[PDB]
């Protein structure tokens, strides 16, 4: 006898996870004519934190045919950011780079955004399975050849074959855990506490949609307008600072909103309208982002920190670049490893510029001009462009010459 698989399936690509990284990777691979299975453990739409987008998402949204859908759904447009940071808020506009061609991104309720992308992946031909939890990879020697998954409330697991398996599991870090290959950023051990508020004030004109990021003595606040009526407000601090305080994360959030200058003003007539939520211990990079038969993308590969709101752009740039790499690997299997090593090189270049800048920006002793020159020092050391243009290029999640997030 044999372990036989009732209704056994085989796909070109298995994508594990249907957040922005997995749905973008899967949809773009289906657009390229491949057979794609996407396994998502939850039912969409499903709650997620991580709401402020930057203009680096726009090229992937365009490739997915979603530019007009973003406007139909009515997500809040975001023309730039407000920073009460360093030595009243200073601001930037997304139009300061790229000759003004990307004027705005969005603030999004993630359940709705992630469901738009997953529904679009299905429309493009992906077989999306919901309630499907990947348990372990399947191997032929070192090569990943498929996965084993469980369906909620069903006794029997399912084995499925795939020529390449993409780990898009976000902070669940499926393959980082499998291979014990997570490299933690031990200097970025932070905790976030957040809730939702009705009645917050809004800036005037185009600035209505701005994120506000406000520095505090030992942390910082975000203030994200999702709509005219709802604001996402969170406090981020090193876990050591919260622990030292003896306060709960929820009490600390309440204290920081009240004691802050700008968020305190903006919330004078506000009311909390949801539970408190927390997250911590999010900053790491995996040792490798591929191997024989597999690739990692989005937070499953790496995450920096919420300061400067880059994660969903890292994820969708990742989906765009991994879909191109995986397609080239399927067409020319002899070059699979080379193509996936190039994918990782490019990801690491983009990621590292943002990691170095986030670590720099965390020094709240500098001024606006210092932050601009810091961005220029990373992405434009020969000063082809003004420092304020370089700042906006970097914090927009764009990169010159990068086909997935090019400066327009
Ligand atoms: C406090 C906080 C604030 C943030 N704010 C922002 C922000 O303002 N802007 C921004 O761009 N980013 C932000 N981020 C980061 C952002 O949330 C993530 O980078 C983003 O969700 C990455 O998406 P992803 O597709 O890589 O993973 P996710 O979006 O988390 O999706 C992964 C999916 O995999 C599924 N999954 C996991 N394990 C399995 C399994 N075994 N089998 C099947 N499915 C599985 C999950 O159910 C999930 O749907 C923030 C993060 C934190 C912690
Ligand atoms: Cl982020």
């Amino acid at each position: 006898g044999s372990h036989m698989n009732n209704g056994h399936e085989e796909y070109d690509v298995i994508v594990v996870g249907g957040g922005p990284a997995g749905s973008s990777a899967a949809g773009l691979l289906a657009l390229n004519g491949h057979s794609v299975l996407l396994l998502e453990r939850d039912k969409f739409p499903r709650y997620h934190i991580g709401e402020s987008l930057i203009t680096g998402v726009l090229p992937t949204l365009a490739r997915l045919g979603l530019t007009e859908r973003m406007e139909q759904l009515g997500f809040q447009r975001k023309y730039g950011g407000s920073l009460l940071w360093g030595k009243k808020p200073w601001t930037f506009k997304f139009r300061e780079t790229g000759n003004g061609k990307y004027e705005y991104a969005y603030q999004v309720r993630r359940a709705d955004f992630d469901a738009l992308l997953l529904d679009r992946a299905r429309e493009l031909g992906v077989t999306v399975l919901e309630g499907a939890s990947v348990k372990e990879p399947l191997f032929d020697g070192d090569r990943m050849v498929g996965v084993r998954y469980s369906v909620r409330n069903e006794a029997e697991t399912v084995d499925v074959s795939g020529k390449i398996t993409i780990d898009a599991t976000g902070q669940q870090r499926w393959l980082g855990r499998h291979f014990d290959m997570v490299e933690w950023h031990e200097d970025l051990r932070n905790i976030a506490a957040w809730s939702y508020y009705q009645g917050g004030l809004r800036y005037e004109g185009e600035t209505e949609g701005n994120i506000l990021t406000e520095n505090r003595p030992h942390g910082w606040l975000w203030y994200i307008p999702l709509s005219k009526d709802i604001t996402s407000i969170g406090y981020v601090t090193p876990s050591s600072r919260l622990a030292e305080s003896g306060l709960t994360p929820e009490a600390m959030l309440d204290k920081q909103i009240a004691e802050s200058s700008e968020v305190g003003r903006l919330t004078a007539n506000a009311r909390r309208v949801d539970i408190y939520r927390t997250a911590r211990d999010w900053s790491y990079v995996c040792e490798r982002f591929s191997g024989p038969g597999y690739a990692l993308v989005g937070d499953a590969a790496a995450f920096i920190d919420p300061l400067l709101s880059t994660g969903v752009t890292l994820a969708m740039r990742g989906g765009s670049t991994v879909s191109r790499a995986v397609h080239e690997a399927l067409v020319d299997p002899a070059k699979e490893r080379d193509t996936l090593q190039t994918y990782e090189d490019s990801y690491r270049d983009f990621l590292n510029s943002l990691l170095e800048f986030v670590r720099f920006f965390y020094d709240r002793t500098k001024g606006q001009k210092d932050y601009h020159v810091g961005a220029q020092a990373i992405i434009d050391p020969d000063k082809h462009f003004p420092a304020n243009v370089d700042f906006v290029t970097l914090v927009s999640g764009l990169a010159r010459g990068d086909d997935a997030v090019d400066v327009p």
